């Protein structure tokens, strides 16, 4: 019963922002997103070529940058029309809706001139999502809600999961989907995306836990695994990000039959 | 059986920061915080200038700031500490505890360089908090952690508002206080700021509810109210904030007795 990727890029309530995505993930046989939480653009735009042609998403911090310029995302967005990869810019808007707007739109960093995909925690209420909608539909981006996380002491469990996914389903116009630990949703047009992801069992020293590709994209349902140092701290960054692209995309394979 | 300000200001467990905070405000009778929700630094630092004598308080959103530099900011601290004021970054993190350190510490905006105090979600996790203190607490800053919130539908209620306390109560070296619409700490040492303030009843197009001050700081118990629009939106600034600042001080004046 389960589709595959390149079936629900074609669903009828399909996000044009998601059919795009699936489309290419389905191309490069691809259901990883690196997580380049790294400080420096060139290492950013480095490891964006080399493996541009591995993943299906590119997630940043660019509040992180030491480096951050608005040309330093025009050559970003060379590099993920040129490998076919979106840019989701991982900024956890989480404030009331007039404040969102202005924080995704403007500032210096222009966010949603550059970001296919934004993230938002549901805590706010659905006006978090109706401000950022006010700033994304117009440029045709797509948001992700934060329906769990994978930290220690995480709230975002219960009723709260629940509340992100009733709020993702009633602005499917402009949400594309989910950041979780598992399927928190039934309908295919949502996307899944599940950090918290390494190859090995552990966690850092900051609450952040880890589980494997097999499990979080095999058992758990979820479509695409997020992993930062598990590649980042490698030092063979391709053939990371080659293993877990593999993990993550037999495991899909596998849960399709 | 309260105490004032200015004797909340040298309780034993007291935070340097609320400390410094609490003898100001009694100093100057203002707990008004202006929320400062410009894009124009010239604008931002007009009207810290201005109205610097009426608000213990500048809360930023330093994303909005079309022309941000670390000069303005230079420029913003000498305001604060000419009209004594503290100043907040409101930039709600919201991340694993990995992630929040850099982001808190790094990038283009460096805000724990010049943010006395800063807020946080309670929703990751305290790794949260762990990792904003390992940069805040070498600075002597503070935090402030998100108890509710003032917007539609908001999921920082319950169970989750007595997680943001407790989590505070077990960070009391780094977390300040709140950001609520009441009083939701018996503990005095901890500071209440509450937004979602104007004197007139409304909202916004976008979910944000008011509340006045009398009923904030007198029915609900809060100390601090933050208020944007309802002095940013009016022709003489100056004479709203005054407006807010007897508002909310009285209030407060007639809660203790
Ligand atoms: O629940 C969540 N957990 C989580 O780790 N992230 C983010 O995903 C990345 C994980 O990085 P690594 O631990 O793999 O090195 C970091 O950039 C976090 O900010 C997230 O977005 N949501
Ligand atoms: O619950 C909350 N509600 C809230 O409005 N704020 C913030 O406080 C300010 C309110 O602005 P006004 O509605 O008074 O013009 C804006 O900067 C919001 O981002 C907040 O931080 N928390
Ligand atoms: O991607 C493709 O080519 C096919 C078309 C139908 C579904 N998958
Ligand atoms: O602020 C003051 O001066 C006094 C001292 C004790 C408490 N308040």
């Amino acid at each position: 019963m389960e589709l595959s990727f390149g079936a629900r890029a074609e669903l009828p309530r399909i996000h044009p922002v998601a059919s795009k995505l699936l489309r290419l993930m389905q191309k490069k046989e691809t259901n990883l997103c690196l997580s380049a939480d790294v400080s420096l653009a060139r290492e950013l735009l480095q490891l964006a070529d080399a493996l541009g042609p591995s993943i299906c998403m590119l997630k940043t911090h660019v509040d992180i940058l030491n480096d951050f310029t608005l040309d330093v995302m025009k050559e970003l967005i060379t590099l993920a029309k040129c490998h076919e990869f979106l840019i989701f810019e991982d900024r956890k808007f989480a404030d009331i809706g007039n404040t969102v707007k202005k924080q995704y739109e403007g500032g210096i960093f222009k966010i949603a001139s550059w970001a296919d995909l934004v993230n938002a925690h549901v805590v706010p209420g659905s006006g978090v999502v109706k401000g950022l909608q006010e700033v994304g539909l117009p440029l045709h981006r797509g948001c992700l809600l934060i329906a769990e996380m994978s930290s220690t002491g995480s709230l975002a469990t219960g009723d709260y999961t629940r509340a992100a996914v009733r709020m993702a389903e009633e602005h499917s116009e402009f949400v594309v989907g989910f950041i979780s630990g598992s399927r928190v949703s039934m309908k295919p047009e949502f996307l899944h995306l599940t950090p918290g992801v390494q190859l090995e069992a552990g966690g850092d020293n900051l609450g952040q836990q880890y589980n494997s590709p097999q499990e979080v994209i095999g058992k758990r349902g979820s479509d695409i695994i997020i992993v930062g140092r598990g590649i980042i701290s490698a030092a063979d960054r391709l053939e990371a990000a080659e293993m877990y692209r593999k993990a993550a995309w037999e495991a899909y394979l596998s849960r399709l039959g």
